[PDB]
């Protein structure tokens, strides 16, 4: 009340302007969306304009451009950021990285493994506006507070429940699913060892559906198949993000093969499958995936 | 120069939905800044009561009918779940003295009904004789706006919409249905599938996209989950004045006479061919 | 259990064009807040909710030469006199409220003398939206919660205060004041009795102004002066309303001869001369008035 | 839209803008409280605590505490400010800013600088519209909130006075007390010796809305020195410099009758000065009077 602590005053505990830029987009957005794909290109105006604003970034890779923006020298700072600006038509997502060669940006900074994110998150706009941000620590949701104009902390050091009740993917494709996730599908309708049935949950929104995983617990699944073999998503402004929120709440993240973040992309817009959410759940699609192996 | 809900509905009954929709926005401003559907409730009760216009009113949240003291006595009957996130509201014309069993009445009697869905704008839907219309909360000014006039549900869509994790408990005619829905003989495309868990999100999206929603009966749940009252009955008002069907399987949904404010009712929902598909395959599969 | 003005009316057709009137108020205080132009805008706010009301049969606006008579079909029994944007910082909306007393509706419904009205009030559109209501058993004072869109019940049964501490009026025209005026005002900066002067406020617009005067006493006035010489604000939108408000709160409003609310109208934009506020202050103006007559 | 000019880009073109950005903060948290309404001890630790969390600030005099605050040697800057939280309990805050100049301990002497020195100062107004204007040495900025995002916006840039208003400002109250210079001033201002027309007189009696008029419409505002005050009323740090350094940089003056109120050297955090501010033509022609005095 009379001590506000706002997402500036926590991460002051560069990269605050750049949040601070980021936020001030996505209060816009939200004030967007509230008073509704042209949406889409203006948010990602938005976002643009905003970071460069900040001084703080070199490249910022989004989902509507197919090459890498390289900022304006006179405006240029160290980190990389990729974003899907309104993901699911809806959310915003991110992902920032710090440059690691010592040469003039381009598009190869973006290329960088989730692993080495700095600090990841996404915004999801409903009644409320929820900004959720992992960074090393942990991490930690906010609320945009219309009053004042701010994101609060309401939630700190967030972590994923470790076993789940709700599953979470578009079973209308069920002809496509490749055989692990018909058989993983298959055993959370009907339990081999007698116990409850999980529930089924799918927004279609990824954003909406990845929260309600990390804030209820569960699993998600984007999965790969004969039609999409590397999946739908996006790896580097949907799934990378999202992979590095789930891993610092204590949750995983696959493609079935590997860790989302221990990939290395070749082109900012590959795609990747993805399985996420509660670590149990993911063990046992894992152990479905490699029985099917 | 505004076109309020208000100015809709005139052209008592105007004071009942004037007196809701003080109560939605109430809602609408708790849900945003979050034991929250009691304060939905007490809300709802509140503002029904102060408004002159009702005699007897039904809610998820009491186990009986609550009737209204005499001084605030009106013609209407209302029958809500406050907080279900959305607001569910279905309006009859009493026909005595006022008790529990005025509220027993078949939705085909109804005479307003809708709904107002809790998101980053907050909508109401609102179906009377003539039609849904479609109003957003304009919170600049705190009045709900018209932005949709006499909506109609696409004939056929592309999306069903249940809780497929309750599959083993499926009767065999939705297991059949859902299968021809996947993998569908016609070598059409599959459709897609969408389920929110509450019931105004997925019944709004198919309202407004067109499709399917499902919360039918099985023999562990023969009656099925959903009230008839206060989910079921609006919900079927809203989307037979729409052009679209609402069935239990057996019959409409407005159809059923209750001989209880809490009973359960099967649904089936949204457009019409998608609906009259699944009674197909209900005849011949149980 | 929220207690709004239209619930508090209803507990005391007029129900509607209160309702009306608030959201017009309502949509002018969001103009205001975000913002000549203005002034027709708010206007036409006014007129086409209280034709949209069905409760009303002739309607008078500073902004219209003439009485606007309403369309048979949208007919009531109530005539509107009101100031749509007042003081077009600080601007307010002025309305009063009278009982049709005939024939077929046109301007002369419209002159009758203040004593005759059923409803008058303001809203201040401030940092909050206040909204006072006068009616025959008192004023009351809603103010506006932005949350919900209501005029909410915050002041009951207000009274202003029997004496006063400030006084009220542009001093800038006292080369034109009147001998009362002139020695009345003296009085308050050098009292004969060694009590303590008054402070003086003056914001220059009349809702404002007034409505300081309700909460915290004290005397307003706005006398004839050679440019105005039968006053400047508008008895039947300005004058006669605050005048309502300040008698049912137990203050008093002359024009100097008489009564504000005995002054019989014969033109729809006539101005008056007004002294109004704390009955001891206006009662000591009269004394002083008296006296040089 | 879509390349929002928020106050913080402006200021950015960096412990200016952390410490700006903090402020704007707790402006907004003020703004809504006001609108919702012990407010002055709320808005109090509401501003000492943003400042405090900016890493900027070393030296707080604020107009409700006796004692300068020092700030936590983890949390020190380089900038002193002083401010007046809710001037006016319409109302606004009012700041001053200065660099420390010293290279001994933080203490209330850091504080003690001319207005001359200010690196930035202002105001914020919370009304319908909740503005803040921002005076730093290249000129004078008006910033508008913006509700729907919680950003202040750029709305008028190089803000510059008239040269000669129409409008005085002081509380004639008090006229018993006038030293009679500002006795003879005020008379002209009503009998205008030339034959020009008579000034009008407002007087809100909150001084950052009388201020900002004078601002906006040109015109003089008198908070002037007498027998009983030979140092005025309104405070020398959080009110008279700030507001003083604010004219100055629109093109107006500010002087308290025998030198610029920005020359005055304090030797007390909470002393008063007199102040005459306004429009050019309007301060010299009343410096001409208080010197034949």
């Amino acid at each position: 009340d009379t001590d506000v602590n706002t997402l500036t005053r926590f991460v002051m505990e560069e990269l605050t302007q750049l949040l601070n830029s980021l936020c001030t987009a996505v209060k816009a957005i939200s004030s967007a969306v509230a008073k509704a794909k042209k949406l889409d290109v203006l948010s990602n105006d938005l976002v643009m304009n905003m970071l460069k604003s900040s001084f703080a970034t070199c490249v910022l890779v989004s989902e509507e451009d197919k090459h890498a923006i390289i900022v304006e020298p006179e405006k240029r700072g160290k980190y990389v950021v990729c974003f899907d600006p309104l993901d699911g038509s809806v959310g915003t997502i991110f992902g920032i990285y710090r440059k690691k060669s010592t040469d003039e940006p381009s598009e190869k900074d973006a290329l960088q493994p989730g692993r080495n994110l700095v600090a990841a998150g996404y915004a999801l706009y409903g009644s409320a506006t929820m900004l959720v941000l992992a960074m090393d620590c942990g991490v930690n949701c906010f609320m945009l507070d219309p009053a004042i104009g701010e994101f609060i902390l309401v939630d700190k050091d967030v972590k994923i429940k470790k076993k789940g009740k709700i599953y979470s993917l578009n079973e209308g494709y069920a002809r496509d699913f490749d055989p692990a996730v018909t058989e993983y599908i298959q055993r959370k309708k009907f339990p081999p060892d007698n116990s409850a049935p999980y529930g089924a949950r799918y927004v279609g929104s990824m954003v909406a559906d990845v929260h309600r995983t990390l804030v209820y617990g569960g699993i998600f699944l984007y999965p790969a198949n004969k039609k999409s073999p590397n999946g739908k998503l996006r790896l580097l402004y949907e799934c990378n993000p999202m992979a590095y929120v789930m891993e610092k709440a204590g949750g995983m993240a696959t493609t079935g093969k590997e860790a989302v973040l221990d990939v290395i992309p070749t082109d900012i817009h590959q795609r990747a499958p993805v399985i996420l959410g509660s670590p149990d759940d993911v063990l046992e699609f894992l152990k479905v995936y490699e029985k099917h192996s």
